[PDB]
């Protein structure tokens, strides 16, 4: 309680624990093997968001790092949960649209660099060079959105329209949300410092959350997650 972000460390750490207890009792049963897949990385998602802010309350996921001569709190855990969480959400939009292999791999690696080189930036002393891995990191970023969009025509005529439907819902959210992290750090503690970390960890906690419990509660109430069966 020493840190005043701490409220939202513990907001973030009990609504994505509620929401991986939820999300683990509805996919009790569920029986289809495709169902089964979408409940799994949904349900881990905020399994490991919340031992990851659950971290960050007790003080593990925070270093020093010295730069602008200063010794500036880094949340160093966000980078190990995203580092995971990421790709799987990649993963359940890929799976909902049958994405081919080749598609998978560009967007889990892609989503790969964009993590390590933002825990790069996040971690490096020289100021100036922070905004260099900043700047790779959101082109990885746009990679990805841009195969979100312009990487799946090829399926787009043999989807099913329930399928086509929670996809499009679901693209928008991702893109709307994911394209505010990097605006966050940007100004936060982790860059050029005009928002005060209290406000950041606040944003962060509303964008995770939406990210991933929002993100998960739209996925499986949809029928696309199961197969087409009689
Ligand atoms: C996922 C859990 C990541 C553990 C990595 C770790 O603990 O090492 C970091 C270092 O010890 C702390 O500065
Ligand atoms: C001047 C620096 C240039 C280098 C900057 C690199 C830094 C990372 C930037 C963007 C991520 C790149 C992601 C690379 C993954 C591309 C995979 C791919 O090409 O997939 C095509 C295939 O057809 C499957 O769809
Ligand atoms: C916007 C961000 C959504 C945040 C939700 C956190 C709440 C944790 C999970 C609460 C979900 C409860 C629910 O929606 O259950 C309805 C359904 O009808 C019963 O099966
Ligand atoms: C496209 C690029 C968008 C902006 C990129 C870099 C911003 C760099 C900000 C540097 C902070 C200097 C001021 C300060 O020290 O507070
Ligand atoms: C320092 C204040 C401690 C009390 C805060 C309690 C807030 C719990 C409910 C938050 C509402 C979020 C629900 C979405
Ligand atoms: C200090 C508050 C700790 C966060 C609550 C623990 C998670 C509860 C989820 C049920
Ligand atoms: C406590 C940190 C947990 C992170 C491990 C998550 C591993 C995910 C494996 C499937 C992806
Ligand atoms: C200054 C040192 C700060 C430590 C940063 C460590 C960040 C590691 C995050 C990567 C996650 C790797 C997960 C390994 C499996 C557990
Ligand atoms: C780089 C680490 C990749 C983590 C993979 C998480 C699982 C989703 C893709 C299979
Ligand atoms: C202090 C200014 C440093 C900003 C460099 C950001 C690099 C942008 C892409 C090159
Ligand atoms: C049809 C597409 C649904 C629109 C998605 C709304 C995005 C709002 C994110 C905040
Ligand atoms: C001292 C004023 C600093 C507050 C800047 C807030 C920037 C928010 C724009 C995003």
């Amino acid at each position: 309680t020493g840190r005043p972000e701490w409220i939202w460390l513990a907001l973030g750490t009990a609504l994505m624990g509620l929401g991986t207890l939820y999300f683990l009792v509805k996919g009790m049963g569920v029986s289809d093997p495709d169902a089964k897949k979408f409940y799994a990385i949904t349900t881990l998602v905020p399994a490991i968001a919340f031992t990851m802010y659950l971290s960050m309350l007790l003080g593990y996921g925070l270093t020093m790092v010295p730069f602008g001569g200063e010794q500036n709190p880094i949340y160093w855990a966000r980078y190990a949960d995203w580092l995971f969480t990421t790709p799987l959400l990649l993963l359940d939009l890929a799976l909902l649209v049958d994405a081919d292999q080749g598609t998978i791999l560009a967007l889990v690696g892609a989503d790969g660099i964009m993590i390590g080189t933002g825990l790069v930036g996040a971690l490096t002393k020289v100021y100036s060079y922070r905004f260099v891995w900043w700047a790779i990191s959101t082109a990885a970023m746009l990679y990805i959105l841009y195969v979100l969009f312009f990487g799946f025509t090829s399926k787009a005529e043999s989807m099913r329209p329930e399928v086509a439907s929670t996809f499009k819902v679901l693209r928008n959210v991702t893109v709307v949300l994911w394209s505010a992290y990097p605006v966050v750090w940007l100004i936060g503690s982790e860059g050029a410092g005009i928002v005060p970390l209290n406000i950041e960890t606040l944003l962060f906690m509303v964008l995770d959350v939406s990210a991933k419990v929002g993100f998960g509660l739209i996925l499986l109430r949809s029928r696309a997650i199961f197969g087409e069966a009689e």
